[PDB]
This record gives structure tokens, sequence and C-alpha cells, in this order.
């Protein structure tokens, strides 16, 4: 029995079927009360809240999963017709996710993508019908940020005024990520100070817009 199936044990038992607000206020409770997990979280959460309402964008692409809180999140904030896409390689958080969805009720909204996001990146165009993303959620290894960037650049998948929002770039932190977001031409930045999940250590986002080549 995992630490991941207790927090969805946790959601079921607990929030609101089909409201996905009540899903993520439960799984910080079980953060806040029980076992910390790599979740978003409230604070750095209500940033994510403000990116998604502001941009409204039509599609989103997320890298990593988990349980599925940041989906749910996002998802729960897109506007009628749009839809997300979110890659995981792990097909226990995959499995996790998907019931996550199911009961908050945003599974039409998301389709979870299985694998490892340099293997399924390339596929985006033929296999998943897609032209260019509107947003990016990076939220997975930390080291792997700047080389799926620049894949998804080299696949042609970012578009002028496409948003990246990466989380975690102060801690652990993704030093060579704000480094080419930073230096790059290509980029405008700007940083969300914020705190880590479920504690009060500073962490942040980063936000970089695409500019175009
Ligand atoms: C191989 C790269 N491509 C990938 N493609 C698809 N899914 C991927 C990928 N990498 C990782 N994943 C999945 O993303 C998730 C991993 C995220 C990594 N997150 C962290 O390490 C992390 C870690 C912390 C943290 C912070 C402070 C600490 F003291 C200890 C830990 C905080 C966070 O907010 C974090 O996001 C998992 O579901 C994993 O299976
Ligand atoms: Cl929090
Ligand atoms: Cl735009
Ligand atoms: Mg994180």
């Amino acid at each position: 029995d995992t630490k991941e199936q207790r927090i969805l044990r946790y959601v079921q038992q607990n929030a609101k079927p089909g409201d996905p607000q009540s899903v993520l206020e439960a799984i910080d409770t079980y953060c806040t009360q029980k076992e910390w997990a790599m979740n978003v979280g409230d604070a750095k959460g209500q940033i994510m809240d403000a990116v998604i309402r502001e941009y409204s964008p039509s599609l989103v692409l997320e890298l990593g999963a988990y349980c599925g809180y940041s989906a749910v999140r996002m998802a729960r904030l897109l506007q009628p017709g749009a839809r997300l896409l979110t890659m995981e390689m792990n097909p226990d958080y995959a499995a996790i996710t998907q019931q996550m969805l199911n009961f908050a009720g945003l599974q039409d909204k998301v389709t979870i993508l299985n694998g490892a996001s340099q293997d399924l990146i390339p596929q985006l165009k033929k296999k998943y019908d897609v032209d260019t993303l509107d947003m990016v959620f990076l939220d997975h290894w930390k080291d792997r940020y700047l080389p799926d960037t620049l894949l998804l650049e080299k696949c042609g998948l970012l578009r002028k005024g496409t948003v990246l929002l990466a989380d975690n770039v102060i801690v652990p932190g993704t030093p060579d990520f704000l480094a080419y977001v930073r230096g790059s031409s290509s980029f405008e930045c700007t940083h969300y100070s914020s705190y880590l999940e479920y504690m009060k250590v500073v962490d942040g986002l980063e936000k970089a817009i695409y500019q175009g080549p």
C-alpha cells in the first residue's frame, strides 16, 4: 500500500464527488495532517490559478502528473472546449491520476499520456493532433526541464505567447532551466516567489513566455 494510494483513498472517502475544489482541499488536508507529498500545494497553486485565469489557454501540456493535483487544479479553471494533456511515466501514478480526475468529474477535459516526456513530445503532432501549445506546466524531474524545453522548441510545439510555467525553480531548484529562459532572447520571464508545498520554505515558479525563434 503506497502513500499515493492513501491520498487517493482519503479523497475518495472525504471529498465531494464531481467537485474539483473539494478534491484539492482534501489532498491539502491529508498532506497538512498526515504525510507530505510533492503536490504544487495551495500557495503556489494560487499563482497557477492566476496564470490559467489570465491567459485562458485552449491547450495545456503538463509534464509530470504524479497524483493529479495540478491536473485537477488547472483543468477546473479551463474554459469550455479547452483541454489538458498530462504526461506521466510511472503507470502507478498515471492510474492514481486517472482515478483523481474521474472523481473530480474532469475526465473529459484531460488526457493522460503514458510514458516519458522525451518519447511523447515528438509524437504530439502526428499521434495526438497538436499544432501548437498555449501553455506548458513543468513539474517533473528537475534536470529535465531544460532538455524538454529545447525539445518542445525543436518539435515546433511552441508559438509566440506560449506560456511556460515551471515549479520548484528555487527548491529543489532548476538552475540550468532558469539560466536558459532568462538568458535567451526567445523568452520573457517573470519570477513568482512563494512557498514550498505544505511548509514555509521559500520556493517559486518561473513564467517564461516564448517569443518565437
Ligand atoms: C524523464 C523525464 N520525463 C518525464 N516524463 C513523464 N513523467 C515524468 C518524467 N520525469 C518525472 N516524471 C513523473 O513526474 C513526477 C515527478 C516529479 C518530480 N518532483 C520533485 O522531485 C519535487 C520535489 C520536491 C521536493 C522539495 C524539497 C525537498 F526537500 C524534497 C522534495 C518538491 C516538488 O514540488 C517536486 O515537484 C512523478 O509523477 C514522475 O513519475
Ligand atoms: Cl501549501
Ligand atoms: Cl495569446
Ligand atoms: Mg513540484
